[PDB]
């Protein structure tokens, strides 16, 4: 597969590596989202060390209000992070 | 870097491999978008062989109406493709 398809595959895989840890295996709860950011986005986002930051990130990306981040909400988060990186440089 | 960061990097790179071919080097015109889909998404999207399909895809993703796909519009397209794949399986 192409580099773009490898990226799509990796996005799906990372989501599940974190969503499938606890509770609803199809969504990210706060602790899963914190670990995803801290382990997988260390070059793009500041490490999260405070509950208030976890809470604010989840609040910002939880579009449907159910308290967790589903796959569509995760992809919107990825788009936001990627666009912010691009805008930093361009 | 992590697998997620490699994916972010690949998304930026593929965009530029296609946007930087012709005209505005920061946006995808129709021909650049067609080649991106045909060369890089052959496992996820049907090959485009008709002008009418090119036109419809651009119309659908060109949120700001300027006739080209910028980086933010491309990331929305990636999110849409990735979410559609996920929903096919889940
Ligand atoms: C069955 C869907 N699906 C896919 C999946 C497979 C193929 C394409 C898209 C997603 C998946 C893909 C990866 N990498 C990691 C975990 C899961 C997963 C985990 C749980 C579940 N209940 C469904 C899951
Ligand atoms: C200067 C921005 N920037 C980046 C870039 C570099 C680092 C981070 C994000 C984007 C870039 C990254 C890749 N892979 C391929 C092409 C370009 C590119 C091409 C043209 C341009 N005028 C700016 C460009
Ligand atoms: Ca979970
Ligand atoms: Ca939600
Ligand atoms: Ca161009
Ligand atoms: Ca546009």
């Amino acid at each position: 597969m192409s580099e773009l398809e490898k990226a799509v595959v990796a996005l799906i895989d990372v989501f599940h590596q974190y969503s499938g840890r606890e509770g609803d295996k199809h969504k990210l709860k706060k602790s899963e989202l914190k670990e995803l950011i801290n382990n997988e986005l260390s070059h793009f986002l500041e490490e999260i060390k405070e509950q208030e930051v976890v809470d604010k990130v989840m609040e910002t990306l939880d579009s449907d209000g159910d308290g967790e981040c589903d796959f569509q909400e995760f992809m919107a988060f990825v788009a936001m992070i990627t666009t912010a990186c691009h805008e930093f440089f361009e």
